[PDB]
């Protein structure tokens, strides 16, 4: 249809993290039906970031995941029109993330608008410690609530020293227009920072994903 | 002290609500030692609002509450330096806010700069459809945790035809300076859109906050 085996990304975050705001711009490519991308990031506003780079990931498109053929996919049919969704982050330790992102489709590339905010995070806390690892393995799932379709799921950041720190996300697609809903299924996703410099003023991010059911 | 008993208010908003953006400014006055205090609102990007006002009411400064003589009184002590506060709000059908205000002073005007952000709210809910009243009297809980003052709240907001709608606060605040850090103590607010225009354009919002103890 619209979808290209092979398309790149551009986009722009707004946001803030406990009221010090910061801007990231980042430029990618990856191939939709293989279900993988990669993108490289950079600090724009608010450097050297005084929190964990790993919060902001999975902010950083769900039409860039394999669907099975027996499994409706929501994402590639909502182009070139395009989708939007809207999310909550809830850490076991009170720090709380709101996200959203608006997705359009400019020829062969896509373009992402974000805003990101977190509130809460304990200054002691792994994340403004910047403590953390990497994301274990994410299994998203994925339900339709009210003509709505709508996600979950319950993730885990590896810390520096043993140990994970949880995080709860929920997560609410919009297709622009009208678009047939799937039923209930997963996404597992694998989402790794290839490398950075040392203060991730700049990050290079991967990230594969595939549907099940 | 800086703190006089007659001051005045200045605040902007910028703020998003399920990924629509939007702006409000705000002038007002009020009286930090009788817990009073009143403002009017103007909608400057994104009206009219597509969602209930009522929302954003408790992030239009809690230097606005009667203090006892007995209960520390973190605010006051907190000028003319000034103080922020971070906050998030959940509500129980899945809509989350959150905010942030840094407030600081100058002369006797309050200047409030002010971030808010909510996602997930449903179409079909009190919020989306504005199907919400008032807040009924709200008592804030604040205690101390790691050196920094902390606050809670279970929150209702009544609704058109009957019934509740209840969402959970949650405030950090955090002095500019080091000032010295309260007991354990309670707050209740009572907040009310005293009037308003037909699309919430143009509101009058009043407060008037007392701290308690045992």
């Amino acid at each position: 249809s619209v979808i290209k085996p092979d398309m790149k990304i551009k986009l722009r975050m707004e946001g803030a993290v406990n009221g010090h705001p910061f801007a990231i711009e980042g430029v990618g490519l990856g191939k939709p039906f293989e279900g993988k991308q990669s993108m490289d990031l950079k600090v724009k506003e608010g450097g050297p970031l005084p929190f964990a780079y790993d919060i902001l990931t999975m902010a950083f498109n769900r039409v860039f995941a394999k669907y099975p053929e027996n499994i409706v996919d929501y994402f590639k049919q909502s182009f070139p029109e395009g989708y939007s969704w809207e999310r909550s982050m809830i850490y076991e330790d009170g720090g709380i993330c709101n996200a959203t992102n608006d997705i359009t489709l400019d020829g062969d590339c896509y373009i992402y608008e974000i805003r990101f905010d977190g509130v809460n995070f304990p200054a002691n806390g792994p994340v403004m410690q910047k403590r953390t690892v990497k994301w274990e393995l994410s299994t998203e799932k994925l339900y339709v609530r009210d003509g709505v379709l709508k996600s979950d799921g319950n993730y885990a950041l590896s810390l520096e020293g043993g140990g994970h720190y949880r995080c709860d996300f929920k997560t609410t697609y919009k297709a622009k227009k009208v678009v047939q809903l799937p039923d209930y299924h997963s996404v597992d996703h694998h989402i790794e920072i290839k490398s950075h410099d040392k203060d991730y003023s700049n990050v290079n991010l991967h990230e594969h994903a595939e549907a099940h059911s």
